[PDB]
């Protein structure tokens, strides 16, 4: 997929057996999705943003497929006003940005 | 150019006349901009992101060039931590987001 950015970019993911939408975010380091219940250990973290910082529950090595492509790795949950997919997922489906 | 995103994807922007370097955000529906005294009237306004608001002055048709693409729109000066570029400017040099 060549995404255009006319609108937001929006794409289906499946957490958990659950699938949601999120935000492919090239300027977020992180993926960080809304309170929900995932199995697993979780360490407790912080992060931070435009308006500031929030806490997180991480997750490590979470199986995750963002728009029919799968990804391994962390994603943290917590109080986020949108979903977002940040490049340490990014990186896993090979995307890149183009101009 | 195609940029990967192992790392931040950072560019250098022309606004005003200065020479500065701004993250490419395809999360950000606006471009907001480090303090700076721009010279033109503005507006105030408050925008929001992982953790709150800030408040901002908005500027219309300051011109930017990005990556040695110029563009034209409406530029936030606040004390963002970073220079953000988004997607009301990215659409203008014609970036695609790929994977
Ligand atoms: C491996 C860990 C790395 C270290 C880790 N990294 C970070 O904290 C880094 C700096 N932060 C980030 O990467 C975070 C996202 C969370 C995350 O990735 O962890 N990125 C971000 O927050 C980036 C901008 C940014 C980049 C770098 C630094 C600071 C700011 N913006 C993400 C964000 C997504 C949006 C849908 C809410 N966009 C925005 O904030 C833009 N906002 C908008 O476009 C609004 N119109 C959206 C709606 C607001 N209102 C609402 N929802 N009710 C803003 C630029 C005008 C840490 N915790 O220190």
């Amino acid at each position: 997929p060549q995404i255009t950015l006319w609108k937001r970019p929006l794409v289906t993911i499946k957490i958990g057996g659950q699938l949601k939408e999120a935000l492919l975010d090239t300027g977020a380091d992180d993926t960080v999705i809304e309170e929900m219940s995932l199995p697993g250990r979780w360490e407790p973290k912080m992060i931070g943003g435009i308006g500031g910082f929030i806490k997180v529950r991480q997750y490590d090595q979470i199986i995750i497929e963002i728009a029919g492509h799968k990804a391994i790795g962390t994603v943290l949950v917590g109080p986020t006003p949108v979903n977002i997919i940040g490049r340490n997922l990014l990186t896993q489906i090979g995307a890149t940005l183009n101009f």
